[PDB]
């Protein structure tokens, strides 16, 4: 034998090694960035259309990057890591220099106390309670660089290169946040096959420009050079094209995640509506929506943000936003009624896309997962049978705790995300810089309304074709018009014109980071994965049986309480761990920041991180068990 | 310049060496174990009264061990690991062996459908639905030996040897349990000064055999061989003892924490009381007790064990136990008042010690001080001024999210307590084997009744007449006697005479693992370390004021809301995670399942655990920025 | 220079590091295991219907897996690689325990000398003359862990995931293994288009319920989902698939390998049936079949079983094997003619496939490819050109003995074998654990009778559709009624009712070690990938030429001789040492112990462990030569 | 534990070093 401390260390620099052999994928993006040009005295300079420029300057006017030399600048900031180098270049609303290549000179210092003069929009102008809104910096642009003990490393992993303004995909894909944007506030019973039970609509029925059966219709029609995403064949696509591609639009299949036991059931998962029957004498049961959160509860009722109210509809809202404006939470809550108990309607089960949007909006990094984790815990759920201690105490005469019991894994959830946001946070700002769907959503009004120098917004012509084709632009115009009588931003210019903007759920949009490589589906593939790992992935839920039909549930049309949906087959761990993955990463998609491209390989990428934690811990324990872990691409992998 | 590969791996094998250098400390206990001798036929034997023995073979008439060959046999599988040699040891009720040091056989095995036969007490009898209590195993008696990948190893840290049945410290926080036993159902109100505010008596007024001043005077009183624990001076006392040794006992710090801020205000932390004001338009404030757990809510009301009935108050209830009955969750609640909104009175605000007894019954790990961390990140507290990009968005032009925002800690509080169980799992099993406070409650029952063999008993002779001369067996008999009318207990033979074990607040009592080394207080101890750490641990809590007095929390008579305790001074984010801290450990020795030592140890044990991790982690970062992390024991390390 | 100690540790440390470099692959399953779920009374168990569970206690009355304890042991058994563990798994028939979750209760022990009462068919009863039949265990369950010297680690290489009950290929090979059950006394000569010659039957015709050119439709036909396996286009199919598709069955690749040269010429490997000419003065021909095993023979004339005569065809019979009855050596061979010479026909030419699964039943592990070696060396075959010394012995002035020569490559076969073995034996047991085609033929009979608990065998009832929708089953059904009629099995009472079990050509069918993963194939792909290597893989084998066409060889009507076919092109070493690589593989397939899928990933499995062996070797030959290894999937490696 | 790729090359370098250690004898004719 050798002492403890020979045996620990060994342990730690044999998990170091591990890490290190396995491997180490090379970094590889669409090459938009320096590829599509625009025009300058000298000659054509890149445009950076298709990248992220959100916070740096944006021509006020125009409605695009100000200067070039401040994206050379934002780059040369994260690939150094340096403090001095990042905070050298300018944020939010600033002038041209005198001399050309110089950086742009930053119009909001230190010595503003009021900012409202710099602002074009109404809503930014009387932001920070009539001051004006203040600036908002790049949100972990360096943490990418940041190492860990556990888990691979952040350059350790790769995405693959995300899709083009031209391609075929990429048309699809904003036509999917696109339509998801008009189907804000349809009732999610809706986003599934009727067979399954009585559909509703949203008891807070509105102006809706775009219905749930249009939206099918126009994924599968919509299409670049007579080729659309869905109904493109195998050989057209690449090998990394050909993971991505998903079938014909389905009522069953739409706007879902494409991982097993996404599409069965209805489209919301179980672990975002129940919880949990009351500890001991059960007062409740778990209809209720009260996760068994050890002794206390956990409401599953989320904060009801006024329905059928979009923000960045116009010109000054979307350009202010796009020059760091920080809108954080200017958004307006529904009231309580003072007769009903639990803080209804002010707090509500996720009746529509909205309230999901609203979920993921301030959701702390694990809770999705962690409350998921909690109701399977209270449940009683099997734990994968590989794992020691798991027979009868008196015949094996041991229990699972600390390495092979509930603390265990509520642990291992928690881990596992700061492992993921560090390996993607790279992927956004050190190799891709993809655009928000905001950005491109910009691009459309902006090419639409003939802006930009010469041949500058020429790329996305083909994009713009196609969504007017499909007459999609056509609803989203009257859309925005209707959004734009709001008194809020009925002042602002721009609202009197036609506005070919993306409406944004949120007032700031999106966060400070680059789209590609979304921070909520690189936190759920990570953490559904080790839960996945651990529980016995198969475990069918028995929530009862009504009349020979497995019993699941989905919002009422207020939601006011859960709505059964008697099914053919019960719904396992593993398809709603797979199917709440999908919720809070599409939810972001449905918020209007995210694509799709930017959930599912995300996904990929926080499994690998995961299954990398879980490969490197198993050195430590003796008992030398295994873990049957589920891919979401099909079969699963032996630790 | 290194590629990644090589600098990412040298921060892993550099984080392994560091804490290899760390000094590894020596494992040093009380020597109880193998001391104090018992009559045989060839002669004497250990006895292993002062050893943890639950779920072993328990004599059925005298009480005691029933065969040393079994924990002989139990101490050889720990000490072993093996899965094998651990299920060796002979479980719950069991018959001596025909050969003498041959392993007693074993009663109840994989053929027993019907287990009633075997149970004295009724409660057991018919606890599996008719069927009978179920054997349970002992819960990770190898976590010790599972090593880990961050933080020091489980045997790399060390606890200071547990106090003695002979011994003054012991006699006073045996003395301490008992009298919380008996103060179990007391309003929170009471644990504090009356210059404070107003005092109220919980609205289940029932029968107390023990007042908060007769609580005061008797462990103020109680002495061994004329020494009292508060009273002796620091040249008596030992290096070890001097450390632990408090005060004599107040109004203000009676049953409370030993670290900054536990003295000042109520007895109960806010973090376990208030919440967050409704994100956005705020429906309600921070004294409604709803969290900002993201978008939803967490519920501060804890489910409500039926007011002033205890558990194991007699011979047979207690030795079944004894003989691992799993009697799990068989703890009646209190239904729920239709005419009330939010469950009301089932679940309630902790209103007396039975509350917190219940939360500490099944609060998921980290959940307690993931729940105060979510309250001080809704609240908008400033994080440790060291951190990077802490300064306003403009000048700095970064925001902290992975590494230097709020994501870092909401994972770093999880992560902490896996790495700080495994560490005090060894303390537990390997090292110590202290017996449960019900255990020694047995031993003085068992003593009083004159049981055990020749001189078996002696040790805890001394015990008894300090406690029984200071009146309070006398109490704790009076108030079994009125326990024991119940009609679950009743037909029990014991219920007839005197009964002086100590009354357990869940009908199993404590966990089937040694009591020293509290797994609460090391999660404890681990968590709020991070969390004082990384925020701004001076940060005064405000709350609001009322009449040039800072407001502050704690429940009113019945828990419908929290009533206002006006102080001087307000609460630190530091104190409060410090009183919190204590709330949750001692929270288990109003429970009856804990002492003293078993809180202060662990909470230092744990502390050393988080600052270890602390340490290893920023090899990892490269801004070499500083971390200021207080310490239980007065001033604050730099990390 | 160095020292030679110094040089030789050297070479062996430069191969060591060599393998480890070599990507080490992760093993992926198609996780069947832990998914397909049955009915518990807490809620659903594992059924583990796709899983290997020959051996382990199988209920008496419903056919399927007793207890899920059992497998869960089983496994933790296996991953352990304890020899403690694994014999506390329960072998044989067992009664179940009283208590859930503990391990069954074991019915035959060390105490039973006469067995006969616990096993339910007559074959079995009077097995051990009289006494009834013996347990088996599981042949080498942690061979996949023990290690090797030379050739790749047995978890430094992997298999892709096996076919599911639910895809649309294992559907076709079920289908496959059933039809070449009903074709097992075809004669060879029928397996080819018949433009090559005139085909012949099988001189003991018999009782036929499928011919050749029904097997041919059928397999073409069947379907699932509306999807052939042969039939379905690139695009549907994953990678790991698209590589093991294959086209439309025609007459000439019908049962055949898809390796170079397989579809070419007859079914059957001309190095089964040819011998060479007699050493020196040669008495006989290379149509003897006596092979120059240097100064003796080999008779190629293999033991003739009782022609159509099939096992395990009703449930009694299946059941008991299941139950690890050893049935060893109970099959009937034809007694020989006194009057003939050479033992025939007791011993004669391969003429059916019954003969073939007799040749693969008891053959020695290199035998096929050792005898396949002798007659290339016998027959004079030019080895790989890039082998040193290889000119005429004038000019080069040395000859090939021990490093170049016959003897280099007569130990080369033998000893990749070993090294083979292990690397599946992990696959077999560690990794994948898929059913043997006996055990799915059980489930099919078991669903057709209505078995099972609730919807437990509902995974299959897709597949049990397409096989009785091809009309299939229907003559399964009527070839059984037959095989039951034979008075050994009479008696047993499942005879009288309807039997849908696969027919086994063995009394005790397959062997007591998981389907995926052929034992045979292995050896296969890595013996005959050493011949290819270091032989001349193209040489033409010339066997002389008839009426302008090259001569090969074939079974004759009764098998007393061979039979000329007349080939447009002649037969390659690679060809036909392709050709007995698959023969011996699928030989297995015709004995109904083996699927497709188990044959050509195993083969490709094989390859790399041969590769890997002749790269580490290369480090030791100081003449820095070049071999010529063709691959399975067309082109060659240059070692 | 050690993962298997180095546990599997360490008992090929113990054997190549077994092989060395073992008397070397001095070929004499
Ligand atoms: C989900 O990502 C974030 C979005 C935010 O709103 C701009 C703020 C933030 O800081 C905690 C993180
Ligand atoms: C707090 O420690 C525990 C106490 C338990 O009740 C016996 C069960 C347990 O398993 C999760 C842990
Ligand atoms: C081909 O694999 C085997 C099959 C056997 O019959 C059950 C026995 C065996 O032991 C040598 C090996
Ligand atoms: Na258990
Ligand atoms: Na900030
Ligand atoms: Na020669």
């Amino acid at each position: 034998m050798n002492t403890r401390r020979q045996q620990a260390q060994n342990i730690r620099n044999n998990a170091a090694e591990l890490a290190a052999n396995r491997p180490h994928p090379q970094h590889i993006n669409n090459k938009e960035e320096y590829e599509y040009r625009r025009p300058k005295k000298d000659g054509n300079e890149p445009s950076h259309i298709a990248n992220f420029t959100k916070g740096l300057p944006h021509d006020e006017h125009t409605g695009l990057l100000l200067n070039s030399a401040d994206y050379d600048q934002f780059v040369l900031g994260i690939q150094s890591g340096d403090t001095t180098d990042f905070a050298r270049t300018p944020l939010g609303p600033a002038e041209l220099p005198k001399v050309h290549g110089c950086l742009s000179k930053q119009k909001i210092d230190c010595d503003d106390d009021h900012r409202s003069g710099f602002w074009k929009s109404q809503i930014a102008q009387g932001a920070a309670g009539g001051d004006g809104a203040k600036l908002r910096a790049w949100e972990s642009a360096g943490a990418g660089l940041v190492f860990d003990l556990e888990g691979p490393d952040a350059q350790a992993v790769t995405m693959p290169p995300a899709p083009r303004l031209e391609s075929p995909e990429l048309t699809s894909e904003i036509a999917e946040v696109y339509s998801q944007a008009l189907l804000r506030d349809i009732h999610f019973s809706q986003l599934r096959d009727p067979g399954l039970g009585d559909q509703v609509n949203a008891c807070d029925s509105c102006p809706t420009q775009l219905s749930i059966y249009e939206a099918i219709d126009i994924l599968n029609t919509v299409q670049i050079e007579g080729q659309n995403w869905f109904s493109a064949n195998c050989c057209d696509l690449t090998d990394d094209e050909q993971a991505r591609q998903r079938p014909l639009v389905t009522r069953q299949n739409i706007f879902r995640g494409i991982a097993p036991g996404d599409d069965v059931g209805p489209y919301l998962s179980q672990f975002l509506l129940i919880g949990n029957n009351a500890l001991g004498g059960g007062v409740f049961g778990q209809e209720a929506g009260h996760i068994g959160y050890g002794a206390i509860r956990i409401d599953q009722r989320v904060r009801k943000a006024t329905p059928c109210k979009d923000f960045m509809t116009n010109f000054e809202t979307w350009l202010d936003v796009q020059n760091g404006a920080d809108l954080r939470g200017l958004e307006t809550y529904v009231d309580a009624d003072p007769g009903k108990c639990r803080e209804f309607p002010a707090y509500r089960v996720i009746t529509t896309p909205r309230d999901l949007a609203t979920y993921v909006h301030y959701d702390a990094l694990y809770e999705a997962y962690l409350n998921a984790c909690l109701i399977l815990l209270g449940m009683g759920a099997p734990f994968d049978p590989g794992i020691p201690f798991q027979k009868p105490d008196v015949e094996d005469k041991q229990q699972g705790f600390a390495h092979f019991g509930g603390p265990q894994i509520l642990t291992l959830v928690c881990e596992a995300a700061t492992r993921g946001l560090k390996a993607v946070s790279f992927q956004k700002f050190n190799v891709h810089r993809r655009l928000r769907p905001e950005a491109l959503g910009g691009l459309v009004d902006r090419y639409k309304h003939g802006k930009g120098a010469g041949d500058e917004l020429k790329p996305v012509a083909a994009l713009v074709e196609a969504l007017e084709n499909v007459g999609l632009l056509s609803k989203v115009v009257a859309h925005n018009q209707l959004q734009n009588q709001n008194l809020d931003r009925s002042g602002d210019p721009s609202s009197a014109g036609d506005n070919y903007f993306l409406p944004m759920a949120f007032p700031e949009g999106s966060p400070m980071h680059p789209s590609y490589g979304a921070g909520h589906a690189t936190v759920a593939g990570a953490c559904v994965t080790m839960l996945k790992a651990f529980f016995d992935h198969g475990w069918q839920l028995n929530l009862g049986m009504a009349n020979g039909k497995y019993i699941s549930y989905e919002p009422n049309q207020d939601g006011s309480s859960l709505q059964q949906v008697l099914l053919d087959c019960p719904l396992t761990v593993e398809g709603e761990l797979n199917k709440i993955a999908a919720n809070i990463s599409i939810g972001r998609d449905w918020a209007g920041v995210h694509y799709f491209t930017d959930y599912i390989e995300s996904l990929r990428l926080g499994e690998k991180i995961a299954i990398g934690i879980l490969e490197e811990q198993k050195l430590t324990y003796g008992e030398n068990f295994t873990m049957t872990v589920p891919l979401y691409d099909g079969g699963s992998i032996q630790i």
